[PDB]
């Protein structure tokens, strides 16, 4: 009877499900098991279910030469050698489309925290001092301002119908456009990127690349966005310039930035900082932050480890996982 | 007594004599999808059912059937299931394997050739009885020579190649993840970009797996690099083919020809979804070609679809786990 390791927390369902098919190692507690202990599990597994801070490279793959498949419970693949694991003979598949809504739906939680002053809100009525209202924590409004969406990928097109009824003026670039249905339903209208960081009170850079590289909202697309205006990140780590949007926030061309995740954890790049910077941490006033919550939803992650296990479970019968990306 | 099982589809003779030795069979005699409503008057006491693609099994559905205890769909995916409904209601639900890739990819080059070769008009001028030779008339488009090109290269993309591979065809692919050596080199098909695909074939075929797929992957953008006169098949998904941009391409002269297996019409799971598909299709029986979603419309195909969802209630009804089960309820 084969072995299947899963790296992550999984719910219970999941480890009867996969159980019938094979023996499961699951990881009992709510952390990250260190790269040394995932190796040693997976030595003479027959599959893995990956999550995102797992990296499978040409060492992974040598260790563990019983590996059929890897079923990640993943959207992208971007610390997969692909083609590694087909040189292995190693099913690796992906889940689509369960990450989109809960990550557009904390976008616009992250754009209403930040502008309303949320945080700063519920930090006075802790401290037990609430007698009454104040004028205090003025902030600034959705209807009527100008929201751009930079980049008109699945998550953007799911935050422009979120924001459609929002009566505000929304903005989006993207070298493919939506058709005249989709702009005239969300009201969105597309412009270029030198117009859309002129023009925007909030801009939310969303869209997995096409064109485009790291680190996209620097100091020079600062410098063209209105002064006072909000940047909120739920899309990647690496398309936001954390020290320029230090310095921006102090100049005070940046009146906030709320982001769900942050240049650290791009394990992938070389110029990776190991912290998010103190200065982002200190400035409770102006910036909104949670730990990669963009798809924490009780319900997404269960259908996220079903098809994870549903991939493991057909390449471990022999059939094609469904969401199979290579060819062994 | 025995269980009952309800079938909200035509099953073949066969498969529920295999149900029948197990549980009181209450079969669709028509090929007639049902109202929701009926539906839920057979399976209110009903121990089992068997669903296929338009059923939608959600909460309100299970409170109406409390008795059921397994799910057998007769499919690949579960998309239109509240799996987790199931669970909590103590019903297992079980799909089936894939088995539609080499039925869908021989009818999308069916598709290919009745368009190409106004197959659909020649049966129609036959018909009329008015037919006393030949003539300088429907002069198509031929495959020898000319440039193919497959969007996305997943198991139905790497069928319709190996078949293609025959044809003397210039065999062209855009994908994120390369196709083996070994395959390119056997089906003579060569990697590009996408625009390059798009500027160079004279056929389109939009074959996007389900662990890749995007919105609208043909649009008017698209279309604008597109070849004049060149022609696009669809048997993929409806969602991949802006249809009003086709109908502007066709109109413009831009697209010579689309033959389609599947319509924005049939993606219940997206908002902005048509209910009908285009009048200015419809009528162009000139320059289309479409079937209502036959791609896996193989008898033995059906019957094994059929077979293994059954296999699947048959085992739950007797205490067992059942092979293709996706929860544990």
């Amino acid at each position: 009877k084969p072995k299947v390791v899963l790296t992550h927390w999984v719910h219970p369902e999941i480890i009867e499900l996969l159980s019938a098919s094979a023996d499961v190692i699951p990881n009992t507690t709510r952390e990250t098991l260190p790269r040394s202990e995932v190796i040693a599990r997976a030595k003479d597994a027959d599959a893995l279910m990956a999550f995102m801070p797992d990296s499978i490279d040409s060492a992974f793959l040598e260790e563990c030469p019983k590996l059929r498949v890897i079923g990640a419970a993943l959207k992208g693949y971007d610390n997969f050698d692909v083609n590694a694991c087909t040189r292995h003979g190693v099913w690796l598949t992906i889940v689509p489309d369960l990450l989109t809504i809960p990550t557009a739906e904390l976008t616009i939680g992250l754009l209403l925290g930040l502008t309303r002053h949320m945080l700063e809100g519920d930090r006075q009525i802790r401290s037990g001092h609430f007698q009454g209202w104040r004028p205090t924590l003025y902030g600034s409004g959705l209807t009527g301002k100008t929201l751009g969406i930079r980049g008109m990928g699945a998550v953007g097109r799911a935050i422009a119908q979120r924001l459609a009824g929002f009566e505000m003026n929304l903005l989006y670039c993207d070298e493919i456009p939506l058709n005249a249905e989709q702009e005239k339903a969300w009201h969105v209208q597309r412009v270029t990127l030198d117009e859309l960081l002129e023009k925007c009170d909030y801009v939310v850079p969303m869209v997995p690349m096409a064109a485009e590289t790291l680190h996209l909202i620097d100091a020079t697309a600062l410098a063209k966005m209105k002064t006072g205006s909000y940047l909120i990140n739920a899309c990647r780590g690496s398309v936001v310039d954390e020290n320029a949007v230090i310095a921006a926030l102090a100049s005070g061309k940046l009146a906030g930035y709320a982001a769900d995740v942050f240049e650290m954890e791009e394990w992938i790049r070389a110029d990776r900082p190991q912290a998010i910077p103190k200065a982002l941490l200190d400035n409770t006033a102006q910036t909104f932050f949670t730990p990669h919550l963009g798809s924490a939803v009780k319900e997404v992650r269960l259908e996220i480890e079903r098809q994870a296990a549903m991939n493991i479970i057909q390449a471990l019968a022999g059939e094609k996982p469904m969401g199979a990306i290579n060819q062994p």
